[PDB]
């Protein structure tokens, strides 16, 4: 039952083999060199099968061949340590069953740079791959370097059935580096665990905290320069546990993406529609389990669809680092810095309103969500933005969300009705908000901004440990918890080192 879920349950499956790292032999400098030549002399259609063992410091491994598979002889038993980057330049390259641990990326765009079309990373495990690369506050501004683990630069990439555990230095774990056309990447059925910041005193440098405490996402799809183009990528059916990197768990920074059906458990980080248009966030199960600074989804930009999510037991309103508009709750409609009600846009040529700034939300559909025991439920934004991560001046000119349509949502704080189910604010009234058959039980601040809603719960049943509200809220038929029965590789590792 929902409240009783824990990591052990989420991570258990009888399908999983144990791979003992202690039973693996360390390849010699000679054997590593030989493995390396094999990689680089591949012909199209070939396979490289890596004998069980631990292989230190492969370094820069460039794959130019098409239609090749690089795989462990036994899944999980080819451990790649020290510095390594697979740079996948050919099309239709598959990496399969690899382990990256006790080492770090040889170049900052990750252990795996998926640059061709149809590249795949599957059944693989990253375990605390935070080591061996220089990691210092820089001379210019005391900024620590961002190192990713996987990056996607081509088309039709798939990152499926992997485990990405313990990313604990700065940098997004997966980055999509796209161009002007749709990418159609699939990031699905992965396990993400234990990302967290400030494990190496990065935050001790107080003047640099706004940026040093930023760029710890689990995934970033697109970026500010590319954000006004469609990616059409999918982040679906993933299991995320104790992912606490930063304010954004997932940063969507491009258009037409799907972020749906993921289970997000005790993660102090929000799905963030940061830049770009027309993104859809549906059927996710966000189970905060009462952990501080958990939350659902925060929203900038236009045309998004947020429907049928189940967001439960979340806590906390204000992130610890200031000036980053870090306002949390179940669903947060951010302020931005442009007058969208009069058609204003962000624009790379307009000083102060560049594409990396804050697009006031507009034309948002928020329907059939169930928010259960959320300390801050639907939060209408009031943040004051800074000019940039590096300029701490406050922007004068802050606007509220526009044309926000709420329908059939249920915010059920019947357990602790002192919790704020809907946080409206006369400081920033929404413009053209509509309310259709909303149900809000618990505190509603500035309720006179809201035309109508019901304060009486429909009939409530429990189906599969979820609340089902008769005729309203998230349809529980569309919802299920992702566990290691479908997510992650088909093995677990023993005798690893952080
Ligand atoms: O969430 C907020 O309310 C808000 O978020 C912060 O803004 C966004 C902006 O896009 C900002 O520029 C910044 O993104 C940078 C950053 O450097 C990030 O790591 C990423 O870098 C990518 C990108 O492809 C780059 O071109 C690059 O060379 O490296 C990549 C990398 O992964 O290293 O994207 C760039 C960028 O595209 O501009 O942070 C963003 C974010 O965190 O969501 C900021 O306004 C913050 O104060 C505020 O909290």
């Amino acid at each position: 039952s929902i409240s009783e879920i824990d990591r052990s349950y989420l991570l258990s499956s009888d399908r999983l083999t144990e791979v003992d790292g202690n039973t693996l032999d360390v390849a010699s400098e000679e054997q590593v060199a030989a493995l390396k030549a094999q990689f680089e002399n591949l012909k199209d259609g070939d396979e490289v099968v890596i004998p069980n063992g631990k292989y230190a410091n492969l370094g820069q491994v460039t794959i130019t061949a098409n239609d090749v598979t690089i795989r462990a002889e036994q899944a999980g038993a080819a451990w790649l340590t020290g510095l390594i980057q697979f740079e996948l330049k050919g099309d239709d390259i598959t990496l399969d069953g690899l382990v990256f641990t006790e080492g770090g990326p040889n170049e900052r765009f990750g252990a795996v740079r998926m640059m061709g079309n149809g590249n795949t990373l599957q059944n693989s495990t990253f375990y605390y791959f935070n080591h061996d690369y220089t990691y210092e506050p820089d001379e210019r501004r005391s900024e620590y370097p961002k190192y990713l683990w996987v990056s996607l630069w081509g088309k039709d990439g798939k990152v499926i059935n992997n485990r990405f555990e313990g990313k604990q230095k700065r940098g997004t774990l997966i980055g999509v580096q796209k161009d002007d056309t749709p990418d159609n990447h699939l990031i699905a059925n992965n396990i993400f665990m234990d990302q967290k910041p400030n494990q190496f005193n990065e935050f001790d440098i107080k003047e640099a905290i706004r940026y040093n405490g930023n760029s710890w996402e689990a995934i970033r799809i697109g970026d500010s320069k590319s954000s006004q183009w469609d990616s059409s990528s999918k982040f679906v059916n993933n299991l995320m546990i104790d992912m606490d990197g930063e304010r954004e768990l997932i940063s969507i920074k491009s258009g037409d993406n799907t972020i749906s059906g993921n289970t997000i458990f005790q993660s102090a980080a929000l799905i963030s529609l940061r830049h770009g248009k027309g993104n859809t966030v549906e059927n996710n199960m966000i189970l905060g389990n009462e952990k501080r600074l958990t939350g659902g989804i925060r929203i900038y930009d236009e045309d998004h669809v947020i429907r049928n999510n189940y967001i439960a037991n979340t806590r906390g309103r204000d992130g610890v680092i200031e000036g980053n508009a870090d306002l949390r709750g179940g669903i947060v409609i951010n302020t931005g810095i442009i007058d969208v009600a009069n058609g204003e846009q962000l624009d790379q040529s307009v000083k102060g309103k560049e594409l990396n700034k804050q697009w006031t939300p507009k034309n948002i559909t928020i329907e059939n969500n169930s928010l259960v025991d959320t300390e801050w439920g639907i939060v209408y934004g009031n943040q004051s933005h800074r000019v940039s991560l590096f300029n701490n001046a406050e922007v004068e000119g802050i606007y509220a969300g526009v044309d926000i349509a709420f329908k059939h949502n249920v915010v059920d704080n019947s357990q602790t009705p002192e919790f704020v189910s809907v946080r409206a604010t006369h400081d920033f009234p929404l413009v053209g908000a509509t309310y259709t058959d909303e149900t809000y039980v618990g505190q509603v601040t500035d309720s006179e901004l809201i035309e109508s809603y019901s304060v009486e719960l429909p009939k409530v049943t429990v189906e599969n440990g979820l609340n089902a509200y008769q005729g309203e809220g998230a349809d529980v038929s569309k919802l299920s918890v992702v566990t290691a029965e479908t997510a992650g590789p088909d093995y677990v590792l023993e005798n690893t080192t952080k």
